[PDB]
């Protein structure tokens, strides 16, 4: 293996969930983006971006309602282009050994629109819309916004902080689509 | 005038479901269409006739809906599926735009609740979130879902979810988690 030394090899390794071969394996994808911009050996530190247009129509993002700002969230200076460093950290965050509480963290970030360490009803209404894809209609939309605040908003203050939206049960599917005729 | 039902049991349709006279009309020509030589076009007799399950499950209305065979058995008089009118005008009272959230979630914990004990077990919870999400979650991820629901739902820490628990649940929010996991 030539691209890493073993110190950043192993420094990929600490600061993600990964194996050296998966590392491999994603510096490669990451390289393929872009033969001729992401060089193939990186032991002189080189400063690289793949451009947010190359990121964002990955196979695992082309379909991401929120491909753009997790793209942000995880690029250097938030516009979406990536060096080799962003890519991992946002695949690392992305993989199935990453723990809920992480996942959630970040889910929080991308969903705090206006950058505030809130999710306030705005963001919420914007988050649940782009979400449901449509099989929620405007009122019913509505109606989800107004009991998750109901139930999640700790500081009756109307909005979400981080460990509202962590205590949530995120995950849980729609139970009542199956009574619409 | 029409010449299905008399007047009183027309205006009792419409005291009792969230339907018009003429929307009522409307509907049983609906099941009268499922199976017209059982279904006679006089009612004023207060014929006793059900609809068996098979053409109910096959219904434009029900037969995409993974539950619609709970849906049948938790409005049919018996609970095996088989529907009178009364039956049918029930469920799509509930199931219609009219019927208000608390209404669907009254009768959703009834389909959900699998062996009719009144409680959703972690099994009843597991099965229903199973049919939900398939393809979705995997076996694993419904296992988590279900044990953190249970953990954030579960009032009287029974290991179960009364009426009560879920009814205050955020039962139709999105899976906010969906935009970090790849499929
Ligand atoms: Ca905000
Ligand atoms: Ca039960
Ligand atoms: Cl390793
Ligand atoms: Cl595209
Ligand atoms: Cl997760
Ligand atoms: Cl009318
Ligand atoms: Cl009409
Ligand atoms: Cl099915
Ligand atoms: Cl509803």
């Amino acid at each position: 293996q030539t691209v890493f030394t073993h110190e950043q090899l192993e420094a990929y390794q600490d600061c993600t969930f990964f194996t050296r071969k998966e590392i491999m394996r994603l510096f490669y994808r990451y390289q393929d983006l872009a033969p001729q911009l992401v060089p193939l050996d990186y032991t002189t530190c080189p400063d690289v971006k793949v451009p947010y247009e190359l990121i964002g129509s990955m196979p695992e993002l082309k379909d991401n309602p929120f491909r753009q700002r997790i793209a942000q969230v995880f690029s250097e200076d938030g516009d979406g282009h990536m060096t080799l460093d962003n890519f991992l950290d946002m695949f690392s965050v992305m993989s199935e050994m990453a723990p809920r509480d992480l996942k959630a963290y970040y889910a929080f970030k991308i969903y705090d629109f206006n950058n505030d360490d809130y999710i306030c009803a705005w963001d919420l209404e914007q988050t649940v819309t782009k979400l449901t894809r449509g099989e929620l209609s405007a009122e019913e939309v509505s109606l989800v916004c107004e009991k998750v605040l109901d139930e999640a908003d700790g500081d009756h203050d109307g909005r979400l902080s981080l460990e509202d939206f962590q205590n949530m049960i995120l995950r849980a599917p729609d139970f009542l689509s199956t009574f619409h005729i």
